[PDB]
């Protein structure tokens, strides 16, 4: 039994030497990550068309729809006097019913189709506004029934022109409409073209009633396939893909299998959890795992070349998430030797120490980050919402974009002398504090734990 | 006598191992974690709802009265000819007088008042210039008494195109007006709109004399409650604040005082004052404060939603700090387990070598930042004010902003060049010193401490 | 025996007093120094009017035949209407027919040379589009014969106006010519001015299909000897160098040669190719290097200045190269005393462990590269080649744009959930692992080598 | 004697218990300090007021007379056709000519003076040109004379419309011309305004003959006291710095010279320069030269606060390093304990071997300024002069502006391939090896020399 134990831990060499076992599990992790990589980079090819297509095309339904529009305006656009409305309003409707002898592009109009479009109804162009809404400040007097009332004009594709909105009481204004068009291309990658619809909605928003309404467009795409196309190898490589994973998979599950029934006769010889656990290869388990997402991924993508599937985002994380996983796991044949396994050694050594350390860490960064979402967000860009205030301050630890955070809060000196000083403390505090001790301490148990495995 | 107080400094399970006591305190730091955390939240939404008003409606200003005003303009703003300031001039006052009709947010006029404006004025329109001015560059002569003369022309709401400026002695000119505003959005909250005044300042200033007069816009906002107003759970959840922070106050100052009662028996028993602290809960002093800060904060809260006050700064910064404390005070039972309270052990252990260290790198940072302020304010943007050279010197100590800091100077290679030499002699040796040697021996401090506590 | 051996590794100093032996390698290493360092210097003058007269040209050549085009726009620069299209080809047109009337340079025509101008043209206007092109997104169908057809109008300089652009299936739209100019400028550096061509290529593209049309313009400058020039010393010093480094190659072959004769002599006497390379000094096969990439830079300097070539590059690479080896070089004669070698010592010790770690880490490096290129290339802008995604991930171990890498990816937490949450678990794994546990390692293996020969 | 030795080294506190001495000049340190950062602050007042009347006068200066000038194209403002430079030119010269009528600020006109300007003439306008200039592209020849003649028009402040360009040999076209303005605002400093003589020189520049002439503004200021101006204690202050720099320079130069008595004694009773300056405070000379630099600037302040001088350059940085100079200085009396003394003791025991440690640096670091400066130099804008690539170098150690310094040159990946691939092995091979191998050693050996003297 200790010999077939020893066997059972030496390395591919020590073993093709004892028995004359073949290395296939090494080579077909080569292959794999040739093969893979291969992969992920052909789905990219269509993933990038597709990306494209959505971006190009909204960014051409901003210059053609928006009233005075130019790149980089985005978070400032907006109107400021009900000429500029006005004009902004009728100039998107002027423009949708131009489209066919103005636009580079072609498109085809949408009718109908349920709400906000009526039958035959191309573009919706709705105004809200609160149901009673008398506002009088000179008296410092208001009656609101706010309850939501929608007024919404239809306009046919080829009396908009007399919309008159409620300006005191308005909570914004809406114009709706969809184009059809073709990703021709796909023809460039040797691929038949999709047939896309676009949503576009068009929103002038009035929710804040302080005298300036911010404009935007948005686009969602559906993609479906064309009736009847006329176009005057991949499928055979993630075949090949499949089949390699396949064999990767059954090589490894087999080799857990063994790895489980030595454990039990190790067991039932002994007549303890974490020594059980000596006998499971992680290693196996990270290959299968990214085997499954391997296959899933590649039946994905098929069935997307297919045009059974649309989902161009899940297909590209589950293949990618799999070529990162496949890379990794050639790391498993450099653990036998000392001088190649410094880094998994001391990951080993110093995991526990550092999760420990870090259930002290994370009560003062949550505390943080709350603490500087809620007071410091409505007057710093950088704090605006939770997962900002993270990255900032993750950034901060890092010594990243540090005196622009700084810069941010200047302008408030002279406005709100308290939200200044408290933003200085704060900002203070926190770098020092993590930066000069708990990074300090991160690195010490990290490097001492290299220490203890150095020799 | 040894029993009790080795009992005294058992950590909460052996305290329930021994005596059978339940930790009340413990689950009632979680539940003020929970409580306080959500109570910050929904503050900050009126919070932030308060803010955006503000603002926009002063951006919303900037763009009605400032002439050819565009966004990102405000630091270079400015008029250069005497046709630019009087058109700049009367369209604002215009703008003031057609607002009903242009805006898109509705506003109600201010008269009377008392200074600037007389009765029934609503727009205060005021040259300031030296009393006496002659200056007559071409014989390098002049006669100046520089008391400062003010000629203000009232307008009202609906003789001020007769502005005559006195160029070659003009302070600066000024626009006052008020506009009075509701704050719909505020319905979205489920809270009553408050009335905003706003006081509108517009400056354009000529105190440098230099041919370029910069012009700027603020406001000032009141908030009061309006008169009768008609709209067709929080207070619980901030009373359950209120007695959970009551509660646990309670509890930690009972604590307090039998920690007290312990050192005055043990002072007598040995028939120092650094061993007297040893009975001191340093930690429910913390949990004290921060009680006493989140009853305040909740009280000022309270009385803000009741209209009663306005002061939404204070009450954010209170509540902020107390959240943050919240978070940091649950590390009290951390410090039990040697394993978990390495940050805690290494700043005890480290602080007052610190300190020390920090007595002498003050000295130096001071000298470099009053040298750079005076020397380099001058012609560097980030040397401009006393703590923009703090920030700017701290953020340089951590590796950030370099390079521009660098090339800030580069403009001065041509035209000032000995200063463009100081400048690079004084970043340099403040770099190198910083950077490599203080910095170095404040980590090493640190470490040295962690080394001294890891076994 | 043992006496020459021991010799052969005794110091300048000590060889001088032992021999008496003159330091000429030393004397030569500083001369060369010199030299080399003034040479790049001078070749630096021509190299950089060189480069000024292109990019100078180019930028002209944008604000003279791109319409509306202004400085900072090359990333966005698109047309967006068919109007534009036409407004802007003709333009192009217009000012390539009037470039002698309204242009500060003084330009001449290029007639014929092939395709694609023909015989006596100057200008080539050619459209490409899909030969069988029928597209009805209406009925969702589409009749394509990719192959494309390029028809091609021919203006000579002194039926353009003619062109008829197939928009449904236009690829794009290019207007070729060229251009003769003198760089007169190279008088001011004593040389006679060359004679260039720019080749001026202005793109339309749409190829997306997507209704914006990207506009591009593009030279290719090919410099030629003019034909008698009138116009009413670098090369001794060329000489000098060439001299100084074949002196310096000489010494440096003979000293190898002896120590080549020394290992054979010593490995006769004993009767390991590891002490073989004991006698191979590694800084004289620098030297020898170095001399020959100095020499083989100084006649392609040669050749240039007599108009024999034009291959700037090449010959700058050549001579940066070569000054910072020979900088590099004069460190061999810092080995000899251990206070002055520490950094050598270091890296001799340390090399070999850093490259078995690199052996691990290189393939988590290459995984995470692929998975980032692919999966958020086409939304990060940081990530959108391999080179691209390589220098932002080298950047972000440093701690160097770390919150503008995460703020990228904030426009996208609205349009794709998914690929945000992918996005932040990448970059936080990413920055975390490499940050804190592979460039810790990496430090302390250096560090540790460095303990090792510190005494 | 012995005794006498022992006392010389004594601290202060222990001088005082021995002998009763008082210490006068650690009184005189803190009041010096005081009272130099005073007087710093107070002269920073009247030294940014002049830095900006000068700045300002020189943007208004710039959007007077620059034809659609807008603040942040300095860089770029350039024209292109024939037509634009000739409304450029007389743009300037129409506004020069209609100062009094438009401007904001006051400005005298000044006639004559010598070269360029005629006796009566206010305003120069010259053109600078090839003497023979036969340029024939066509032909690919040229017939040069490069001498420079210089054809200029004058004009009398309240002809040169028939101003005609020879462009093809226009080497450039200059505008001069002077105006006088008084600074009124030193006022609100209780200060007479000075006068200032703004000589304004404009620059069309055609030295590449690229078809691109960049157009640029510069000013020189002249500052004058004007004649018998009318204006209906910094001075005691000045007096007191220097009352108290003389003191404390009396009482330093009585402390050396009982150092060298003391020395002198010792050596003679030895019956060694290293163990002689054992009795040389350098503090004290550190304290006498700043009390030199305090009082001549002080002197130098008086001298231009009286109208004798206008270096305020010189006596800013005067007055800065003796600032910060007396701020160090008192870090002497925390020399005497060794928990206040960790940051000098390592430096004491540091320096050498960082300094034989940077004789190695040095040369690598220059050879590779040098490459880059000349190599990356025309292609990328960190790297156009020796110093501005030692500041990007310098950053790039410290991990700062990586990225950026990447992206600069991935614009030449598709013009010039070899260049980037060329600057892609640059830019890593420097990172890798100073970040991580030079950088660790530097602080290996300032920690190293920490842990020598740490207990
Ligand atoms: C008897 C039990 C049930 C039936 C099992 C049938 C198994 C079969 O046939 O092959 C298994 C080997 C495994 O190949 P591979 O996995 O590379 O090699 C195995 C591993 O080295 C394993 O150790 P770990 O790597 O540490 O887990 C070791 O214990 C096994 O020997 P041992 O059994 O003496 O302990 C080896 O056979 O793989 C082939 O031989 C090529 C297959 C593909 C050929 C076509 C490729 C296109
Ligand atoms: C006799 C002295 C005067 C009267 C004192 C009356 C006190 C009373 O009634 O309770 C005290 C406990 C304290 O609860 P709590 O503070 O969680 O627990 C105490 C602490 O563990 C303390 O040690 P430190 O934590 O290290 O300071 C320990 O010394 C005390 O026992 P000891 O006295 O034997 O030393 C404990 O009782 O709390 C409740 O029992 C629940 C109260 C809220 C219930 C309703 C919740 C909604
Ligand atoms: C006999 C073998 C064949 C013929 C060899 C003829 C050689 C000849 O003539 O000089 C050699 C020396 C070398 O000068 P240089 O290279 O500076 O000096 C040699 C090196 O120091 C070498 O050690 P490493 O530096 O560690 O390799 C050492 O072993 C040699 O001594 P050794 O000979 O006893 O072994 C030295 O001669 O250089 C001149 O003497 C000036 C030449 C230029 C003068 C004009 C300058 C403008
Ligand atoms: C006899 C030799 C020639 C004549 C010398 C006349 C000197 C005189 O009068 O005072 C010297 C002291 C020095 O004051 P101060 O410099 O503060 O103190 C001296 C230092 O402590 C010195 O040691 P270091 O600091 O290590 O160099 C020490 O050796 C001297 O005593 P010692 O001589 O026994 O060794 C001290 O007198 O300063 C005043 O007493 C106040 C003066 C200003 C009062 C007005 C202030 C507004
Ligand atoms: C040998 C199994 C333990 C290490 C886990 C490997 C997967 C990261
Ligand atoms: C146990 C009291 C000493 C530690 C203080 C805790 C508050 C930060
Ligand atoms: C040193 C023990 C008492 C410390 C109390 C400070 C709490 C903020
Ligand atoms: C003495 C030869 C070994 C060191 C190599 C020097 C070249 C970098
Ligand atoms: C005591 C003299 C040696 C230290 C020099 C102090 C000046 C930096």
């Amino acid at each position: 039994l200790r010999r077939r134990l020893k066997y059972f831990f030496m390395s591919p060499c020590d073993k093709f030497r004892a028995k004359g076992r073949k290395p296939c599990k090494l080579m077909l992790q080569v292959v794999k990550i040739l093969v893979v990589t291969v992969q992920l980079i052909l789905f990219g090819l269509s993933n990038q068309l597709a990306v494209t297509f959505r971006e190009e095309n909204t960014i051409a339904f901003r210059h053609l729809f928006l009233l005075g529009y130019s790149d980089g305006a985005d978070d400032t656009f907006a109107a400021y006097t009900r000429e500029q409305l006005y004009q902004a309003i009728f100039h998107a409707v002027d423009q949708y019913l131009a489209l066919p002898d103005v636009s580079l592009g072609r498109y085809a109009y949408v009718r109908g189709g349920g709400d906000p479009w009526t039958n035959g109804s191309g573009l919706a162009l709705c105004q809200r506004y609160y149901h009673r809404g008398h506002v009088d400040p000179a008296n410092d007097t208001f009656d609101i029934d706010p309850m939501v009332v929608t007024d919404c004009i239809q306009v046919d594709p080829p009396s908009y022109k007399n919309l008159t909105l409620k300006f005191h009481k308005l909570v914004n204004v809406t114009i709706h409409f969809r184009l059809k068009t073709i990703n021709l291309q796909s023809l460039i990658n040797n691929e038949i073209p999709d047939c896309y619809t676009f949503s576009v909605l068009i929103t002038f928003d009035n929710k804040a009633h302080s005298g300036r309404i911010p404009i935007s467009l948005e686009t969602q795409a559906h993609i479906q396939e064309c009736k009847h196309p006329s176009v005057f190898f991949r499928l055979l490589f993630d075949v090949v893909v499949i089949l390699t994973c396949s064999l990767s998979f059954l090589l490894c599950a087999r080799s857990l299998l063994r790895g489980f029934l030595l454990q039990n006769e190790f067991v039932g010889f002994m007549w303890s959890l974490w020594e059980r656990l000596e006998f499971v290869n992680g290693w196996y388990i990270l290959l299968v795992t990214s085997d499954v997402l391997t296959i899933s991924g590649t039946i994905m993508k098929i069935g997307i070349e297919a045009k059974n599937l649309a989902s161009y985002d899940v297909c590209s994380i589950l293949l990618g998430t799999s070529t990162l996983l496949v890379w990794v796991g050639v790391i498993r044949y450099l653990t036998f030797f000392h001088n190649y396994n410094i880094l998994i050694a001391t990951l080993r050594v110093a995991l526990p120490s550092v999760m420990r350390f870090c259930c002290c860490v994370a009560v003062i960064y949550l505390g943080y980050c709350f603490c500087g979402w809620i007071v410091l967000g409505p007057y710093h860009v950088k704090f605006r919402s939770l997962s900002m205030v993270s990255e900032c301050l993750f950034s901060l630890i890092n010594g990243d974009d540090m005196f622009v955070t700084f810069a941010a809060m200047q302008a408030q000196q002279g406005r709100s002398s308290l939200v200044w000083l408290f933003s200085q403390l704060y900002l203070y505090s926190f770098i020092s504090l993590f930066i000069y001790m708990v990074l300090s301490l991160f690195i010490a148990l990290i490097t001492g734990a290299y220490d203890t495995i150095k020799h």
